């Protein structure tokens, strides 16, 4: 599938950089025609096909495709896909409030405060899994705030770069998420479903409600061998004022096992979060 080719820079102004990563860099940006605001992300294509710098075209057209899809409150939207020689530029909803990380280094979270995000990311991903898409790179870094100086902000799941659409049940194709929130069939490179997504949640809700990382080690190895083993614990001086049914949640997404794992919906039955 071709983009557009004409010049971004013809059409859009850019301006402050929202973020920067491997292969790619995300610039606050203005659409000349109707000063609409925007987040460009330039992706850098693959320069050879047996090259590992960039990203291959197989990858960003199923980022794009899968983000033409999506229309949903806390999930990015995209407006529009330009490309070049040596990018691919995908025009993005602006979301400015920066990352649900950045806003944790502020505080820990209330139980409220923190379900209050949570039901966003939950209702985000009950979306995406309706539709069969699995996000696989859930983590505190791609969630971010539309306004982060209001009490209970709105979140949008951002960065579809590793997500898949799920069309049997399962895909074999190896995900390299980060270690922390990463569940343990990525560890172990087996076959990959919807259920990797809930482990995430369930890493993402113990760091909300504790201020720390459940399985986080001295090194990436150490990490990834504390997921596999499942290698985690409440500590009593994060926990000890947490609720009994908030940690029953994070039990039921911990597990090793994805059949045994709390599903989407099962997230949003459970006690801790059913209204
Ligand atoms: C390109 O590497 C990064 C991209 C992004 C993308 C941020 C972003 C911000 C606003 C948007 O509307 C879309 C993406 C974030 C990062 O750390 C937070 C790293």
């Amino acid at each position: 599938t071709v983009f557009r080719q004409e010049n971004v820079d013809d059409y859009y102004d850019t301006g402050e950089e929202l973020g920067s990563g491997q292969f790619a860099v995300v610039k606050k940006c203005r659409e000349k025609s109707t000063g609409l605001q925007y987040a460009a992300k330039f992706i850098k294509k693959r320069r050879t096909k047996s090259s590992r710098r960039g990203v291959s075209r197989e990858d960003i057209e199923r980022e794009v495709s899968i983000l033409k899809e999506i229309q949903h409150p806390n999930v990015i939207t995209l407006h529009e896909v330009y490309e070049n020689k040596t990018d691919v530029i995908l025009i993005l909803e602006l979301v400015a409030g920066g990352e649900l990380f950045d806003f944790l280094a502020e505080k820990s979270l209330t139980e409220e405060e923190a379900t209050e995000f949570l039901k966003q990311i939950l209702n985000g991903v009950y979306y995406l899994h309706s539709l069969q898409i699995a996000h696989f790179d859930l983590k505190p870094e791609n969630i971010m705030l539309l306004d982060r100086n209001v009490p209970k902000p709105r979140i949008k799941i951002i960065d579809f770069g590793l997500a898949h659409k799920i069309d049997f049940g399962n895909e074999f194709k190896n995900i390299f998420g980060t270690p922390e929130f990463v569940a343990p069939e990525i560890v172990n490179y087996e076959p990959l479903g919807l259920e990797a997504d809930m482990w995430s949640i369930g890493v993402i809700t113990y760091i909300l409600l504790s201020g720390a990382s459940p399985f986080l080690g001295d090194t990436k190895q150490e990490t990834l061998a504390n997921v596999s083993a499942v290698n985690y614990e409440f500590e009593d001086e994060y926990f000890s004022n947490t609720s009994a049914l908030a940690k029953d949640f994070i039990r039921r997404l911990l597990v090793k096992d994805p059949k045994k794992r709390m599903t989407i919906q099962d997230s949003l039955q459970h006690p801790w979060i059913k209204p």
